[PDB]
């Protein structure tokens, strides 16, 4: 009963990818919370379990399919299904462990990895950092096959973790940031895979901090500027929510919106 959004890497175009990312965002946000014109994801506090997850069904040219589960509170990929097996990252807490029991309920082989799903852990397992892992339609196509074959020994753990890293950035990070969506559009349009540059990496690393800075801002003004990087690695200071409107698509819930003290 959780919502399902479909995407295939087979014959993918900028438009089909765009449609996909827009649909994911539509299922993540409720319209209940928008601040400085930027939507906020649902608050985990009091969120009914029946509204907690969405499903992303990925298919490829190889005619394989896998289903990712995303937590609506943070767009986080919490696990996946391939045929008769489902795999979940190690939960951060009891409440999350219980919540994932509500996913892929009729799968006959349920596994919970002993490792969590954050980039740091996955990069260690992968033997490579994000900055050295190519993204694009080709990597996603290959990632889907890798996830599919894991249960039968065909996929090494390093290649699984690498494949997770690809999926997370092309789905979850793209949903969070129009900027990253745009980066993926480019790669898809020209069918040219490439690793993420510093502008992409710093945005991913800063999502929580940007979310908090905006929500705690004084009428949009940050108390403390945040440093990001442009493509060439050079510094870019963010002082205000204004410059982020075309860059960030969704925020994680960090605080309550203050009473809108009007003039
Ligand atoms: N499986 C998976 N799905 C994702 O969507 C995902 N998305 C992001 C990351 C990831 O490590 N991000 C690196 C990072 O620095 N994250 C920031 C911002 C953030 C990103 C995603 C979600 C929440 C916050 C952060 O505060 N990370 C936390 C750790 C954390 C907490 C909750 C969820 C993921 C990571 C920290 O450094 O303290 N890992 C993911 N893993």
């Amino acid at each position: 009963q959780y919502p399902i959004i479909n995407f295939t890497t087979a014959g993918a175009t900028v438009q089909s990818y765009t449609n996909f990312i827009r649909a994911v965002r539509g299922r993540l946000t409720t319209g209940a919370d928008v601040r400085h014109e930027i939507p906020v994801l649902p608050n985990r506090v009091g969120l009914p379990i029946n509204q907690r997850f969405i499903l992303v069904e990925l298919s490829n040219h190889a005619e394989l399919s896998v289903t990712l589960a995303l937590d609506v509170t943070n767009a986080y990929v919490v696990g996946y299904r391939a045929g008769n097996s489902a795999y979940f990252f190690h939960p951060d807490n009891q409440e999350d462990a219980e919540a994932i029991t509500h996913l892929f309920t009729d799968v006959q082989n349920r596994y919970t990895f002993a490792f969590g799903g954050n980039y740091d852990r996955l990069e260690q397992l992968a033997g490579n950092l994000r900055e050295n892992i190519e993204l694009g339609n080709g990597p996603l196509e290959e990632a889907i096959s890798a996830l599919y074959y894991y249960s039968t020994g065909g996929t090494q753990l390093p290649t699984l973790a690498r494949s997770f890293i690809i999926c997370i950035q092309m789905i979850s990070e793209a949903a969070r940031f129009q900027y990253i969506e745009g980066e993926m559009r480019t790669r898809i349009r020209y069918n040219r895979r490439s690793a993420p540059d510093p502008s992409v990496i710093t945005l991913e690393n800063s999502w929580g901090r940007l979310s908090t800075a905006i929500q705690e801002s004084n009428q949009g003004a940050f108390a403390s500027p945040i440093q990001l990087q442009r493509r060439n690695g050079s510094k870019f200071s963010v002082y205000d929510v204004s410059i982020l409107i075309p860059i960030i698509a969704l925020m994680v819930y960090r605080c309550a919106p203050p009473p809108s003290s009007q003039f």
